[PDB]
């Protein structure tokens, strides 16, 4: 293995874990074995829930601005550190060095840096009944809570989780992909250097029918927000609920749809499109993978997406030069090359891509050529289903109200954007687009500032914005009574 | 039957079931069939949810202000029908006259009058992230959302459910108990007459195994409201969850703590602890069933509690001289009588009542006696369990600590109390006490401004209050970019 | 005279002045007395004051909620009189009944409305220091506040003050104009016949150099609303901060521009510029004076201007037919000539009008053609200062940025609006423009949900939206010690 | 003289003033010179106007997190020099060593840290009007502001009027007392250091009746922020208003009541007495200086206060164990002395003190003994007037009702406490103040959180919080319209 053993991180420090297994994190790019991870036990849980109880209470006694100060130097240590762990997140994931370095610890200390400067924002309200009586919320801490992660953007996944809880003065217990373990670790380790007290961010590692599971049944835990697919979204809900009735985020899948108006610069456009399918190698969940484009433009545009296409600089994403890499596991490219192979049976056109790449050091690693799918059809697989691969499908459409339609015509909602010039049918369009996250004239900036998640069956609750950090508190209503009491009995 | 049979009400009229079934609702009181009610079919679902759909557009596409001038025109039309619903109310529920004037319609009435106020201040934000590009959100309306009542205030929470629903936009499927169907039709009747749109308040009647299932399965439900035991929320959530991940907000059981410091006033105590007992038979779901009094004051409280349960003027609730009426229904009072029984088998020392009032006309009717059981322990089951009746538990403590300590072990967190007259006890007390509603000096007022809900398993989300409205809203972002786009592509 | 003789307004009915002067107040479209009207003394704003602080105590004492369906009610009975206001008003001010019927009465109820539903929203903040110590803010009432009102709009803006005012708990006494006193008067029987309590709305009417100037210098006022010139905004804003600072509110003068961008439809265009300068005849404070038009499209939006300027409908406001009254008064009319008469004078070349109408009936009343001038130039007196009449500035330009600097060229900034089609431009320029109130693609459109005031020299402080019913409140900071108290001595 | 002349502080560095004139600040614990100081001409304003104006484009186009970071930067230089600048406070006003290294520079630095990690919240609303319309506000910078602060807490007010004013995106000129300059030519170093662009910080020495007069006069700042008496306050206000019409913030005088109720523990009510009338030698603003005590308790409690009194160390500003200073200058003392003499003529009891301390080195300094009076009668000139020295008044009452109504007689309305261990009666009497500053068994504490300012004439507007950071941006609407324009014309 590249690295050591990769323990339990409980109580500002590794710990060994109770299970007596592992499991192996390997690099996507040349199968090589990155570290051997030990799975958490049920009781490996319940160790790590006790600490988290009696750390949440240290750090929820400090003041507000004793919390900023210490997640402030969280972020000070995260810039710092951004390229050594940009390429440990390349390692992890296959993503190029160019996305890791200018991505995912960037944006994940932004948003931790956004929450940091809000903790003594958090307020409560005083609403007066009479002049003998008035009522004031408190917005206090849910305790414990835990954020399960994503493999996609691993570090940036934990600290969007992480940031928001630990500013509204909770602790979590934060279980990564079993996919992508490593930048979890090093977070905790973080936290810890910046004066996270013990307890307040400890990481177990494991599968989620196990380790996941164990968290979202756990009856002391008050929250989970999870990220990932909607089937396993939908059963992580409901355990959480059935067991002990808790508050959930779900930030989910999507097939969010672009739609290019006629009056687009279709240059801007072919660029959005490439940008929404490809970027991430397709591994983004935001990704605008059903592209709506005019009968008039179709020929256009196709020849525009090929042009950039034909131009992506796919490789080793430890070269600075790659700008597309292997996807996240051989398991995963399987799943992208059977929807790909779909696409094929049910008589999409093939514009560009549509295998793996095995050629020289390729065939060691999990690479999928950017693919470029048209003349495609509502009830095709490849458009219906999520594929979460670098898979791009354009429909053709003949007018505006049609297309608003055809796009919202989905169980998915987590994105949707429109290219066009004109003032009135941008935002005319984008109001009745079924998606709680929409661009205009452009597509996956997610600032600190934007609350992001899902419509219908892509989410539950939201990330970033002020509305996440209250949603990381709990309302108490105090009514304070200064007169007489009336009993009828 | 005294009624005519009760249909179903779809799209601003009542229409006929497809179920071919019914069932009857009986008046506790005396045992009196009220009237046959139709169950709804799982088509009958489906055809109130394409009703709802219709009608939500139509809702919708009227501006703030015009929606506002209906829902208040509802307030004033229940108003002046306040009297007539309450008898209605009395009949399906038991309570007492002297109650369903006064409160029942007379707070959710007020509910929604508050709501229809702000409909006009439903906002979203706007964020600026550079000279060329800014986002802002818009608060949308879920579109379809369903509400499912309990029993002991039917029209109450019938209007704390659909109020913030219509005010934010949105239609609501409404599925009063089965226990208690009457009210929430004569509500629909209502919004109808002040101008709701056809199809926006729809109402089915049936079972909770039935029909409030199949309305938590739709796919195009977008929220689901429920209010009723926690353990039936927990299957009501995980459905909601598995179906199509729907937003949730659950009002759900309690075993509230009633802390009387030692400075307490003993009168007021004792009012307040009667109040949070014995108000519409003990059937209040925030009820202040674990009453602590400090070792030194208990003879005392226990004198000036016997006092007040002695006058307690049970009987029927038809009479206006009535304070207490019988329980909903006859398999509640023998779930009651066997909480009773057990506390008895317990060693709980009895100090009122514990008995089935039958004397006379009592024995055609569902009476059971308000009961105070005192020298009871944490471990004993009237105290840990929800009884949901009028069973009053009196806790001897010693300290502060303890007392506290004591009040927060539990699984449930709906409400909490305490009585001093410290300022400083008075707000630490409270500080310390995790549940969602807390009251200083006072019981059981509820005003419209005031979120209320549970921590823990006594809830998910809160109603009334501000942040109730935010919640039958979803937040679309949408970013602006006006500048020029950049691909690494 | 056509009324009989109008008295001072005070505790819930009409009283004697104190004065023993009277002035007429004339229609401006024939010169008819329409009353005799008394004039306040310095005793009479003393009685005034005295009958405020009581009243509002009366009136902060009710809930909010009681207060709220109050001022409801008084809503209702301005609907249900607003055809016999707007009769009143088109006599007191000369505005053509089409729009005194549809614009003064309904947008003034219109911010009652809206206010009256958000009494009960009206809420501190509630800040936790440390487990020992916390804070909330209470919005209290400012107490006593003046409004003075100008001639243009009379009951809208006696309503755009005393909306806010009254839902945030204070007691308003209002000066009219001396031009425009009648319609003020009904307005404070309305808020009696809807339950406001006597010395809560207060009228009392005379000059703005006496009593005006009195109300300012009040020691016991604790804020001044006033609408009026630039010139006389800044004497009133002195004398209330001189006399015992209190809080203000202007709403001033301005030249506000409108841009014309090339991809503008010229229609749209010319209908935005003769609505912007020409809608009352002129006499608006937010009009868009300075008309920029790109020099490629001149001659054509000249065309078009002249097109509709041309089929304008001058004449007695009592004929529904007419869209363009006379002018507010004889001098008003001589001073707005002379800015005509400077405009030919300084070679402005003049498009249309330019002249009073003297035909037959038109001579018994300030009748001034609806005026155009063009090729206008930025240091001509007609574009340097505000006119307020019917007289339209056309000024042509050659590129974005110098249009824009032009039109930030100025000492004031009430208003700016732009029209292209663009998306990009709308609110790039928008953005660039220094004015409170910012149209795009339209004008003159002022929902009660918009705060609207003036940058520069044009205002301090807001009218509308939520922020104004925040700024009749005063902030009251409280903090709770609940523990230890430390001296240095 | 001990230190070198001082210079302007203009676009990022010292300059000669163009006015051939300075002038000296003495050291008030021994009369020594401690500089020569420049005072600026009119055209040394208007130099830092055009500074001001080109840095605040600099400052309001970086991002909002960049403007964050270099304000935490400037905190941290803050932290590092805050012993360093204590000591030059110490020098420049006399206050002792122990508050200037515990207070000045600790509490200025945490406003300015609030304020910094509040940047990225600055947002304006979204508000649909109908399918074809809605507005957005935009929360803009000011532009260029201006702050003249007093001598009490000279860095400290810097601090206070800076940090929202640059957090909001504007650029401040800052005009320091005269008599105490020194300190905040030393923080315009400091933003300089952190990053802060040239001009957005600009520091003028010299009078107010000149300097101060230029800057509120000057037509290109748009708002002005003093603290200062309130005599003067009336006529900044005026000038700022009658020139312009300028925004204005106004922190000014009190005369603080503190009223102790007959449960309250008199050595807290003592402490809080003593600390509330001679911290920072009674130049407080804030400051209690009517202290309201029941007939039955005026023996023992000033048996208390006299206990505090006579161990107060006075002496040496510079020795570590001294915690009351002298006053700030000698004309300041004459002027408190002349109050001491009024309170003996008009036979009100003293107490303690009332005596220049002139023994050893203590007659080269401007010293005055801590100074009680009691037996004091509203109508009393120490009673009626800010002294805003060591002189508590103390005043006996026989109801609440009573104390109340005399706390409230006066034209002030800073602050204001009570001392009760009763919790109704803490929050009823807080309720009936009319202060601004309220405080609860305490005094003094001023929490970066907490907005502060005055009621009636001690202020308009006010500083810390969040609304404060508000106040500070001006509210542009934008009303986007999408659909068809109507014309009447
Ligand atoms: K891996
Ligand atoms: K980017
Ligand atoms: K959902
Ligand atoms: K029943
Ligand atoms: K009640
Ligand atoms: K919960
Ligand atoms: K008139
Ligand atoms: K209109
Ligand atoms: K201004
Ligand atoms: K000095
Ligand atoms: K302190
Ligand atoms: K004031």
């Amino acid at each position: 293995a590249r690295f050591e053993e990769q323990k339990l991180y409980i109580g500002g420090r590794y710990v060994e874990a109770s299970s007596g297994a592992t499991f192996e994190t390997i690099n996507p790019a040349n199968g090589e074995v990155l570290a051997k991870v030990q799975r958490a036990s049920r009781e490996d849980v319940e160790r790590a829930v006790q600490s988290a109880v009696e750390g949440q209470k240290v750090w929820a006694a400090m003041t507000a601005m004793q919390r900023s100060r210490i997640l402030r130097r969280a972020v000070d240590i995260l810039r710092e550190r951004n390229d050594e762990l940009a390429a440990l997140e390349t390692l992890d994931t296959g993503k190029p060095l160019a996305e890791t370095r200018s991505v995912d610890i960037v944006t994940g200390a932004d948003v931790l840096e956004y929450y940091a400067g809000l903790v003594p924002a958090i307020e409560g309200e005083q609403i007066p009944l009479r002049e003998t009586s008035f009522v004031y919320t408190r917005r206090e801490p849910l305790g414990v809570v835990a954020g399960i992660g994503a493999w996609n953007y691993p570090v940036q996944i934990a600290l969007w989780k992480s940031a928001p809880a630990l500013a509204a003065g909770n602790a979590m217990i934060f279980k990564p992909s079993e996919v992508t373990p490593l930048t979890a670790l090093k977070l905790a380790e973080i936290y810890t250097e910046a004066g996270v007290p013990d307890g307040v961010f400890n990481v177990l590692t494991g599968s989620g029918r196990e380790v996941g599971q164990w968290l979202t049944e756990h009856p002391l835990i008050e929250k989970i927000s999870f990220t990932g697919g909607t089937s396993t979204g939908k059963k992580v809900m409901a355990s959480a609920s059935s067991s002990s009735l808790k508050e959930v985020t779900m930030e989910l899948g999507g097939k969010s749809p672009l739609i290019i108006f006629p009056d687009a610069d279709l240059d801007r456009a072919a660029d959005i499109a490439v940008m929404a399918n490809f970027f991430s190698s397709g591994q983004v969940c935001t990704n605008g993978t059903r592209v709506f484009i005019h009968r008039s433009q179709q020929a256009r545009f196709e020849a525009k997406v090929l042009e950039r296409v034909q131009r992506i600089r796919l490789g080793d994403p430890q070269d600075e030069n790659t700008n597309f890499g292997p996807l996240v596991s051989f398991p995963h490219m399987e799943s992208v090359l059977g929807y790909i192979e779909s696409g094929k049976a049910q008589k999409a056109r093939l514009l560009c891509g549509g295998e793996r790449v095995t050629d020289g050091a390729f065939g060691k690693g999990a690479y999928v050529a950017p693919t470029v799918f048209t003349d495609c059809r509502d009830d095709m697989t490849i458009v219906r289903e999520e594929i979460f691969g670098p898979v791009m499908s354009i429909l053709v459409y003949d007018d505006e109200d049609e297309a608003i339609r055809r796009a919202n015509d989905t169980e998915y909602g987590l994105a949707a954007g429109v290219v066009t010039q004109d003032l009135a049918r941008a935002h005319r369009a984008i109001h009745r687009l079924e998606a709680g996250i929409c661009w205009i004239n452009t597509w996956g900036e997610s600032p600190a500032e934007m609350p992001v998640g899902g419509y219908k069956q892509s989410g539950v609750g939201r990330e970033n914005g002020l509305t996440t950090l209250a949603h990381y508190t709990r309302i108490k209503s105090v009514q304070v009574e200064l007169g007489d009491y009336a009993s009828v009995f």
